[PDB]
């Protein structure tokens, strides 16, 4: 605030004679030592040809009000002075007051153009290595698809991802369209220079996904699919078939999302229809879905087939419709090992109970339950009536609430899931820098980075979310406390 609030300060014998406010900022004139420029509680400054030849100092300065005599030790020298950046750095006490003076014999002006005034620790070594069992940890990462993000490119988030996990997904480059771009055009150059990392790193991944509706990512060919149902079912096994075996090939690719969100979002809930170019191009059939496991199972027969969706936690109707999905393929031979909860919560819905009794519905079928994409939204727009009750900026209550969630829904994994039906966890990204969360409700955000949802922050520094999820592995009590 270079418009409100400033004064003339003498330090010295010598009176001061006040600011000027312009369009440059404020200005005061370098009358005599010690004479300056203050306000209450880095600056940019210019100062005339008559400072300059003065041979005078600028000294920035703070002091508590009243009690004057209590930050001597900044100065720029004349020498340093030509527009130029100053920067200045017993503090915290429950007014100060603030500016640059002239030291010396000065002369001339100093105009100051602008001013700007500017380390917790999770405690956990490798989160990996708490694992009660012998599980994935894992995480999302960027790929070739974020030139700023790119694991490979990236030593952060190298860093970050080595000291912690042991099982990795890639965010996109594995999708359909990126992996078949063009009908018998594969493409395996970025996935698999991924894979090489994760095998050089001692981890393992998870692919995805062999099927999903999404229209960013599906094929060209197939969205416009002009041919019959049976030659478009029999283009969905050509891909499926080429990738799986090339991976299987490659090593160390142990699981995939075989198909991705096939049910809708409605109540009762039914397997997506006009929004899925796989219900319409197979001839308005979902078909395509055992199909794809079918054809999964042939091309790899050891590798971890998945069905994966959001809000199949929630024990409402679309968890009903994949139990009986999942019920209907074990009746029919149809393979499938496992299922995957995506667990994109918010802080406080859907409640433990329900996750739970989600889970457990999978596995009392004798399913894999794998945790494949969990984050946990400060602000989500539809939960905690939003944006009735907003955190913006991050608070320290908001990071403690985080830590308890993360670690009652880790907890609640543990507790539904035996040993040898755990299929991993995993989480949807490594720094709030980068989540999906923001660019999903940028508008319900105003284009804001507020969801905050992941175990580092933006300096890739570990979040309070860190500590709790180590606590539910460790078998420490879940609280919002430090
Ligand atoms: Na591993
Ligand atoms: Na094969």
């Amino acid at each position: 605030d270079m418009a409100n609030g400033w004064r003339g300060n003498a330090s010295g014998s010598t009176s001061h004679s006040g600011i000027t406010y312009s369009a440059d900022g404020v200005t005061f004139a370098a009358l005599g030592d010690g004479v300056g420029a203050v306000f209450d509680i880095a600056m940019v400054v210019n100062v005339s040809a008559e400072f300059k030849a003065s041979e005078a100092n600028l000294q920035i300065f703070a002091q508590l009000k009243e009690d004057w005599s209590k930050e001597w030790d900044c100065l720029a020298a004349s020498s340093e002075l030509t527009d130029l950046t100053l920067t200045c750095t017993k503090f915290n006490q429950t007014d100060v007051q603030v500016g640059i003076q002239a030291k010396g014999t000065p002369a001339g002006t100093i105009t100051i153009k602008s001013v700007t005034i500017t380390a917790y620790s999770a405690n956990v070594d490798h989160l990996r290595d708490l694992a009660p069992s012998d599980f994935p940890i894992g995480v999302a990462v960027s790929n070739t698809d974020s030139a700023t993000y790119n694991l490979l490119t990236n030593s952060r988030e190298q860093a970050v991802v080595k000291k912690h996990f042991n099982h990795l997904t890639a965010g996109n480059i594995m999708k359909m369209s990126y992996m078949q771009p063009t009908e018998g055009n594969f493409n395996f150059t970025n996935a698999d220079a991924f894979v090489d990392w994760a095998t050089e790193n001692n981890m393992t991944v998870h692919g995805h996904a062999l099927v999903w509706h999404s229209d960013y990512q599906v094929p060209n060919f197939m969205k416009n699919w002009a041919g019959s149902a049976e030659d478009f079912l029999a283009a969905l096994d050509t891909h499926i078939t080429t990738i799986v075996d090339h991976y299987e090939a490659k090593g160390n690719l142990v699981s995939w999302d075989v198909v991705n969100e096939a049910i809708d979002d409605n109540s009762p809930a039914n397997f997506r229809t006009t929004d899925s170019a796989f219900y319409v191009k197979s001839g308005n059939s979902s078909v395509y879905i055992e199909r794809a496991f079918q054809t999964a199972r042939a091309a790899d027969p050891a590798v971890i087939l998945y069905y994966n969706d959001y809000n199949i936690e929630q024990n409402n109707a679309k968890t009903t419709k994949m139990v009986d999905m999942v019920k209907d393929f074990q009746a029919r031979s149809i393979p499938i090992d496992g299922v995957g909860f995506q667990m994109h919560v918010c802080m406080n819905y859907p409640s433990i109970a329900n996750i739970s009794a989600a889970m457990k519905k999978v596995v009392d079928l004798g399913l894999l339950v794998k945790i494949t994409e969990l984050d946990v939204a400060v602000n989500q727009p539809h939960c905690d009536a939003y944006p009735a009750n907003k955190i913006n900026p991050l608070t320290e209550a908001a990071q403690l609430a985080q830590k308890k969630r993360y670690c009652d829904v880790v907890k609640a994994y543990l507790d539904t899931v035996p040993v040898n039906q755990r299929g991993g966890i995993s989480v949807w990204g490594t720094t709030d820098a980068n989540t999906w969360l923001d660019g999903l409700y940028r508008e319900q955000f105003e284009d804001e980075k507020i969801s905050w949802p992941l175990l580092f922050d933006n300096n890739y520094n570990d979040k309070p979310a860190l500590r709790g999820f180590a606590d539910a592995l460790i078998g420490t009590q879940c609280t919002n406390t430090h």
